[PDB]
């Protein structure tokens, strides 16, 4: 619902990124797009996007602006606090209620774009947004969006990392889904498909791999019982979405194989794990290693 809008925005951004020449710095090239996306989700009126250097200081000249963005500062406390802390920070509501923003010449909120490593890539500095959005629901969707954007921009150093790009993407997406769940209660779903019948194993895996679509990420593995397992993560997906995912998958299996066969008749054992906040912090381990028969060398 809300989840598909977010996913759609992120898929749009990933597409632009993928089409980018290659001599072009993604943060420079797509800055206006990133600012527009942030503006749309936070109903922002006046804002700026700034590059953040390797020492957590911002470059004063904006990559992009929205509305009548002022020049920055000299050492604005909100700007400093945000980059220091690597977290979103806001002024107190009462400053806005008093009308004290023009005098005091202050911002309203600062949002850092931090990847799954805790690397700060960019700063969103908001001068103006409507009072009715100056709240925790909005601040939270900005933080969610800023993190996923930062992860997508992280589109280098995998040209310097040793792992298959597919394993690298699954690992990053999983960590991010864990943060989305722990920090904001956003849902995601992991499906594990264990292929127990070696006659159909090959073609089932091919069908499953071929089904991959927008943001879903997969990892091909062998478990401790000798059997192929295909792990599928559905980021930013509610229960209605992840249940719908399997319904589509069953239709696909029916096209390919018997309409008179169910997936399970092909030796497919399905296991599912909904990521949560109230979840056990060790329960994902039991799912992955034990239930799925995997190990911490294959999933980390």
């Amino acid at each position: 619902g809300n989840d598909q809008s977010l996913r759609s925005s992120l898929l749009g951004l990933r597409q632009l990124l993928r089409e980018l020449p290659g001599d072009e710095a993604p943060l420079d090239a797509l800055a206006e797009t990133v600012l527009a996306l942030l503006a749309q989700y936070g109903s922002l009126r006046i804002a700026g996007l700034y590059r953040v250097r390797y020492d957590r200081t911002p470059e004063p000249q904006p990559l992009a602006t929205l509305g009548e963005m002022p020049a920055l500062d000299a050492d604005d406390l909100l700007v400093r606090t945000c980059l220091e802390r690597g977290e979103l920070v806001s002024v107190r509501q009462e400053l806005l209620e008093r009308g004290e923003q023009r005098a005091h010449s202050a911002l309203q909120v600062c949002v850092p774009l931090v990847d799954t490593d805790g690397r700060i890539l960019a700063l969103l500095a908001v001068e103006q947004m409507p009072f009715f959005v100056f709240n925790e629901r909005t601040f939270s969707l900005l933080a969610i969006l800023a993190g996923h954007i930062a992860d997508l921009l992280q589109s280098d150093r995998r040209a310097l990392q040793l792992a298959d790009i597919d394993a690298q993407r699954f690992s990053q997406y999983l960590k991010r889904s864990l943060l989305d769940a722990r920090d904001h209660g956003l849902p995601a779903c992991l499906y594990a498909f264990e292929l127990t019948d070696a006659r159909y194993g090959e073609e089932v895996q091919r069908l499953l791999e071929g089904s991959q679509r927008g943001l879903d990420v997969q990892l091909r593995l062998r478990n401790d019982e000798g059997r192929r397992v295909l792990l599928v993560l559905l980021p930013l997906t509610s229960a209605e979405g992840s249940q719908g995912y399997l319904q589509r998958l069953r239709i696909l299996f029916a096209e390919r194989f018997g309409q008179a066969r169910e997936l399970e008749s092909l030796g497919v054992r399905i296991r599912q794990y909904e990521l949560d906040a109230g979840n056990d912090r060790q329960a994902l381990g039991h799912f992955l290693f034990n239930e799925c028969g995997l190990n911490d060398q294959q999933v980390a």
